[PDB]
């Protein structure tokens, strides 16, 4: 287990501390053989190094085997140029490694269901892991133009784009409660013809998982009056944009996101929040983002998985007894994170 | 006051003579000049005239001043020619019409946030319009297609199409709450880039409706957190297609949902909801979603907004006052629409 640890800007150190604190403890009971680094990342490097991605980083972000990485941005570096902001750097980190899938799990843990925008009896039993293509389709298309009269942009997808971020999505599955739901528009779209075509054809290596396909309008649709049915979604760029931030609203709480970008390279596992600069210092941000990252590495980086649901069981019971500010709660970062060692223990 | 009258199929007949019975009573209180023709519309063409939009509809869809039709479709004419189904006779009555807007509003009546998937809290008030363009974007882009090693398709937007389709929100929005979302993806795509482009200076002759601009992740979050505060939302058609869904869920009740299609020839006012088959004859089929597209046609068709507005008064009362079977209550279409007139007189 040999892992970068990237904490960025603003509440990132304090949410990565935490999340590190409970990697270490469980290296203790268990006997992982946690090595990690922490290196300059974005902000704190444009500081030290001028520059937000730098060589040092670099190279141990390659020679790591996962990446844990906490928050970059700030008003500090806002006004910058476009190619040293701590915020592009962030892109180079995902591109350098090849990363075509992002998983994003969206789930409501037991007695969290009061938080949800969805009603108590809709909200609970949500557990959804939405797995979005990233390096394809209409956001890098081409032919892709504007003239005076008129726009084009080009959805595209090439059958190996498609059959590796499916096959991340029946392999996901295999690790929860294995039922695969593909979503595209193929009742009007030749791409989604060809999505689900190709899906179709992956899903038959894949014998032990339901594949089950729908039509993005109607996922829209069912992730807001059922989401407690879907186990993994897998879909397109742009669908799958708009689809995570959807499902993303359900939980109620932006500090309870983790998110992971899984790809040829290195791994990134990583909070869906930001860096946060309101609450930076005051020793009150929630690192329960932060923490289900740690248990995400443990389980897509490092096959981990009964681990990485010990993880997410201790962060279920600590959410109930001391709740974090933005649950509601009075748990500082230190004191919520001692509450989740002690369901660890 | 010239309307054509297509009752289609299932229901339809049922929910468009309660929506006519509103008319009527409407006509007399108020003198209008209602002068109504009811012609056969798919499935009861079918059968009458062996094809679902017969020449004398045709004719007759082209001397009215606006259509209300009922709904189209069934098992009876499932497994048929899909040149000749009801069901592609309803694209034959857009197309031949060159209707490019689709308005379909989603709202919370008061008192009725117990049947939204959202919590009371935040139903409370949701009344949206979303003004969807249905004749470009990539659903018609070409180039299109599918090779074996890839697909393709084009989403592409000419400065007319955008420009009249933003015309209708900008003046619905006026008999509204003068607040207009335009929704694209700009921060990425050219096509968006040009949308925002378009649109804005489309506001600039409409001095008096606000004007904001949102990206289509951004607002599938809005319209689950905090729907209430939107007034016109107007996007592309894949978004819209994605959006009006959305939106659509919020009510709790398909046979509250009425929708609109604007365009340069007669614009066709019809309910969300289908034939359904299974309740046909019955007598309990919720005529609410009819009764409001024959407001709309009031509103938008002939601009009588205060008496669009009334009879959406007297539909909310009745639906507090007498509720139909899907809304939990006992009411079957003649007694709630009863309801209906008691509140108009
Ligand atoms: N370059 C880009 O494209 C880009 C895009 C987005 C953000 N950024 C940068 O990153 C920073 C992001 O800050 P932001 O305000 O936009 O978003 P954010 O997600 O950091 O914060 C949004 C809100 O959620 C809260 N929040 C986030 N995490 C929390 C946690 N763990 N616990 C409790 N509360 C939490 C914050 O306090 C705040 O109130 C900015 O300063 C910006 O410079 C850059
Ligand atoms: N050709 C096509 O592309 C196409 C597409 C869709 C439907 N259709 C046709 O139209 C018909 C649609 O039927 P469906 O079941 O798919 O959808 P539907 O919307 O007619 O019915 C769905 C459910 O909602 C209920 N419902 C609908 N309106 C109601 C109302 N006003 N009051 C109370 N309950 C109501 C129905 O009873 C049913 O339980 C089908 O028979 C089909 O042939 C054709």
């Amino acid at each position: 287990m040999k892992v970068a640890v990237l904490p960025g800007d603003g509440i990132g150190p304090e949410v990565t501390e935490a999340a590190l604190k409970v990697l270490r403890a469980l290296d203790e009971a268990e006997g992982l053989g946690l090595a990690y680094e922490v290196f300059p990342f974005g902000g704190a490097a444009i500081d030290a190094f001028g520059e937000p991605f730098p060589e040092p980083t670099r190279k141990g972000v390659e020679e790591a085997e996962a990446v844990l990485l906490g928050s970059v941005g700030g008003p500090k570096w806002d006004g910058l140029p476009r190619k040293i902001r701590p915020e592009t750097g962030l892109l180079s980190l995902r591109k350098s490694q090849d990363l075509f899938a992002n998983l994003r799990p969206a789930k409501v843990f037991p007695g969290l269901e009061r938080l949800s925008p969805l009603k108590e009896e809709i909200a609970r039993g949500v557990d959804v892991l939405i797995v979005r293509e990233l390096t394809g389709g209409i956001y890098f298309g081409e032919p892709r133009g504007m003239s005076e009269a008129e726009a084009w942009n080009t959805e595209r997808y090439s059958k190996p784009e498609v059959e590796r971020v499916a096959r991340v999505a029946f392999e996901a599955a295999r690790k929860r409660r294995k039922h695969v739901v593909s979503v595209d528009k193929a009742n009007v779209l030749e791409v989604g013809e060809f999505w689900r075509k190709t899906v179709e054809e992956v899903g038959r290596g894949y014998p032990d998982v339901a594949l089950e396909h729908q039509y993005v309008d109607a996922m829209a649709m069912h992730l807001v009056r059922s989401p407690a049915r879907f186990d993994v979604v897998v879909t397109g760029n742009i669908f799958g944009d708009i689809l995570s931030d959807l499902a993303s609203v359900l939980p109620g709480s932006l500090g309870l996101l983790p998110s992971a970008s899984l790809g040829r390279g290195t791994p990134v596992f990583e909070p869906v929040h930001g860096s946060a600069p309101d609450i930076a210092g005051k020793g009150i941000a929630n690192p329960t983002a932060a923490i289900l990252s740690a248990a995400m590495m443990l389980e897509h980086a490092f096959g981990l998985v009964e681990l990485a649901r010990k993880v997410e069981d201790a962060v279920a019971k600590a959410l109930l007894e001391t709740p974090p500010p933005d649950l509601g709660g009075s748990a500082g970062t230190e004191a919520f994170t001692a509450t989740v060692l002690r369901h660890l223990a």
